[PDB]
């Protein structure tokens, strides 16, 4: 398979890279600032009830449909990574160069954490919520749902958006992404909170202050994303 | 990126300009009429209680279903606007005339009213709703929110449907169309309700005679669409 | 626009016709199958309740789903129309002809039928439930529902499926003409349940011995369909 | 129609054949790590409750949200099978070898096996639910049940991704299969679970110890996945 690439600082200097960081930054705004909003929606609806099985489909129907969305708007400029998780096993892949890679990670840590702002604003003022594993529940089990969910959505990157061979399924690839996203919240909400993606927890964080567990939602997709491009890159490309 | 263009009348007048404005008409009319009788339904459901999550998730599936296949019917006659903030995005960025986008509104509050006047008969006379912030919350939020979830819809128009380089995403734009709709009523919906269309907000506000905060849905999706216009026009069109 | 077309028993007889009327027997089975089925679910886990708000989202989910399926299985061997009244919106417009139209009818009303009675085993013998007008709502207005939900879904169909100009709408039209169905069920599945399709009514009305109100399942989507037909074959394929 | 073929050890050794199965192996883990979980999901947050109408579209809609992708994935590695019935049904109409299809079969089973302890972990522990048939309902009718959703899957494989003919059907096929386990799953819950798949059901029956009932997951689905290889493969292919 394809090594990492580290880049040059020319190639992600260019317009065509600038252009690309500014598509990261504001579908990642959108998409977060739709999903952080469904919960807060839930929580306006309910007067801070926890978590019920409407408020979960709610919360991951939004979600599914905005990734679809982010990443579709994003597909002929940046490539729609929406995701620092994806954009890092791409990156492990190389198709993505490492140089690239992490502007493209500020322009979604960015993007994440205006949108959280945005919300904090505009629903006058409720909290932004967290990203948490559930009570009780362990922190390695959490970390180990978030990679299991992670390689779930940046395998399906790989083999919808990013293989040669694609054919047909570059069509539907960025719904595929949008619903794994969806379809593992639907899992993952009540354990992990399904995040899948480091800068949709992290704005968050910033927003409400609280970085407290927050390192699961890097080591977890990290990892996760970081074993689909190992193997996607090496059995299914190589 | 291409200036605003007022066109002509002879343009606008034409027999395809025509057909445009009957297809504006019945999409807008299709899909405010299930948007709005979904509302309606969870109404005569529950016996007017306040919205819950149930209720929010039948109204944003609905309108996102509905809007995908509204913009879908039109996609090869007019372009599927449904909405006068994506008319006037689209104009923004030259991509419509003056003229004819004038009339396209027309079209679409003539569809929305129309449809509106049919639900309050074919329901057995139950009232129809309205947009409107919610009950505390500033006027401002309500406008920023409208801006923020319009400009991702008209966004969406363009970076899928509009773009010459859209390629295979002009396959799926229309449901990419519909399903940010329904994405962000599932945020916004229990705050400004979730317009992003000035008509779609319109034909109730004539059908239940009041347009008490009505110009929110004008301000509100008119500058976020504008924004998108401006943006993407000049930035990845430009 | 095209004229009706009587077509002949030749080609009504042909190998091609026998699948296409086994194609509509098995669609159409299925699609009701799926749809009835979700009504019985929600009677089973709420021991006959009134519909609610969870369960008018699952059943129209359901069917928007099923009929997405049902029409592109059949899609390139009959058409997929799994509906009297899109085959006979299509024959007003010259796209089937009417000998071939009564015998997809024939199919139609025969696999609907089936599923009914194999619901009514495989349940354990719960009741098949009916459409009919809301308690109280008057047998026009759930004629007038009727005619303009099914206006929705045949004009989705000659937009989509039938004009010959449709380029890529042609991809999405299964999905298209499915979630129109499913958006539309949310408005009017607390009216007049939602049908737009004289089939999918009259199975549960032979298999539950009730055909009071059934009229209204075959004026209304008729006349809908028969609409659309005269429009959508007159003005934007005339 | 094709008749059944067995294969041969060296096309089912080949690297081709080896690359089939671990895509198999992998889009099985997902697709059952997401539709199982959401099953637990709804029993955390309900303290396992009754199934109810909001449980039922949560499961619903993960699992053909999670089978679409599932499906996508493997499409152009395996053909994304993901389903001993899919297998079997397209064994049945030659299109898959014997030989190849035993070997499906193991991966598909290992996938939703390690599905299963992997959640039993990740969950901190909590019980892995298994399909069985509704209390007092007959095992002939849940046998039944699952002919015929398994047929109505089996079938939209065949009509959209296995057919010649299939043209614009293979660009959406995988959503088409995704969806229709979603919708059956919304009549079927509550009479046999809905599995329409062994291997779905055969994970949890290992990780739960208990294999009561569970002979009518494979003959049910083996059944009516057999049939819709017969009807369509000698029909609509033949």
């Amino acid at each position: 398979g394809a090594g990492v690439a580290f880049g040059s600082f020319d190639d992600s200097f260019s317009l065509a890279s600038l252009r690309a960081y500014l598509a990261e930054f504001i579908s990642t705004l959108l998409f977060v600032f739709a999903g952080v909003g469904s919960a807060i929606a839930y929580a306006k609806l309910t007067s801070d009830a926890a978590l019920d099985t409407p408020g979960l489909v709610a919360i991951a129907v939004c979600h599914g449909f905005a990734l679809f969305v982010a990443v579709a708007i994003g597909a002929n400029i940046s490539g729609g990574h929406v995701n620092p998780a994806v954009t890092f096993g791409l990156a492990v892949g190389g198709q993505i160069t490492v140089i690239t890679g992490v502007f493209y990670w500020i322009a979604q840590l960015l993007g994440s954490t205006a949108a959280c702002f945005l919300l904090k604003y505009v629903t006058g003022g409720l909290a932004v919520p967290t990203h948490s594993v559930a009570a009780g529940l362990g922190s390695i089990e959490g970390v180990v749902m978030e990679i299991i969910i992670t390689f779930a959505l940046v395998y399906t990157v790989y083999a919808t958006a990013a293989d040669p061979k694609k054919g047909s399924l570059g069509t539907i690839a960025p719904l595929a992404i949008g619903l794994i996203v969806g379809a593992n919240i639907l899992a993952a909400g009540p354990f992990s909170g399904g995040s899948m993606n480091p800068a949709r927890s992290f704005g968050p964080a910033v927003a409400a202050g609280d970085f407290s567990g927050h390192w699961v939602y890097w080591v977890g997709p990290l990892i996760g994303g970081g074993l689909a491009g190992l193997i996607y890159g090496n059995v299914f490309m190589g």
